[PDB]
């Protein structure tokens, strides 16, 4: 009833919490995550962990939701990665299943920007930020395919 | 003067451990872990980070050298790589241990002297250096050559 969906990444993470049936989904929280630039890969890793660890605790998520993994550049996979990694064992670490849906999935569970106001509607409230908004989508997306 | 060597894989994890300076080192621990392809992903980043967490804290290790990601030909490969470098990162800064690499290059340079990836001698001059008389794994190898080439590079 309660998911959690994370928009990955190392500049930015963004995390949405929803919760509800299929028909029916309450918003509970959503925040983008954004580790500053001069900062050593480790340090922006612990940021991520140790935020993401602390709202795992205490909004007790039943499932968590994430992007699947698109982009032609080697050394920028390979940063994003270490943030999907680091993501991946966050959950493991709370024991919260880890779901994962396409870009397009979510599309179809809901330049363009019709999605954004699915999202808003489907939660009733106002997003201005583009991280926080798709991974509500994620979260509203897994509740749609929970059996 | 302690440090720990890492080989960074998801399906194989050498971890050495050693202490000295240049001229001389100590060998105290090595071993490669290992995670079944039956466990989801985040469950054997969560049995690497584990057991590297473990070993962090018993050993207090001065420094980390971990092997360097100089492979750069794929994206959806360089992107698998990363979620295990980056589990082997987070222990160590959880742990405060400054994190150093070294290119294959500065390995061998360190350890055969003017080689040139010359696999076989690398191992050999590691069961030298440390006085080991067996040395199986390629993994706990590479981690300990990783280990003595930091002390190489040591600052004093
Ligand atoms: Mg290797």
């Amino acid at each position: 009833m309660r998911v959690l969906g994370i928009d990955p990444g190392l500049a930015n993470l963004g995390l949405g919490l929803v919760e509800g049936d299929v028909r029916r989904a309450k918003h509970l929280y959503h925040v983008c995550l954004t580790t500053e630039s001069a900062w050593l890969m480790p340090r922006r890793l612990q940021y991520l962990h140790e935020e993401l660890t602390r709202l795992l605790t205490e909004y007790r998520p039943d499932a968590v939701a994430i992007e699947d993994q698109i982009r032609r550049q080697a050394d920028v996979a390979f940063k994003v990665g270490q943030a999907f990694g680091v993501v991946q064992l966050a959950c493991a670490q709370a024991g919260v299943p880890i779901h994962a849906y396409g870009p397009m999935q979510v599309k179809k569970s809901l330049d363009k920007e019709q999605v954004i106001y699915m999202v808003k509607a489907s939660l009733g409230i106002r997003l201005f930020n583009n991280h926080a908004a798709d991974a509500l989508a994620l979260a509203l997306t897994h509740l749609a395919h929970a059996p």
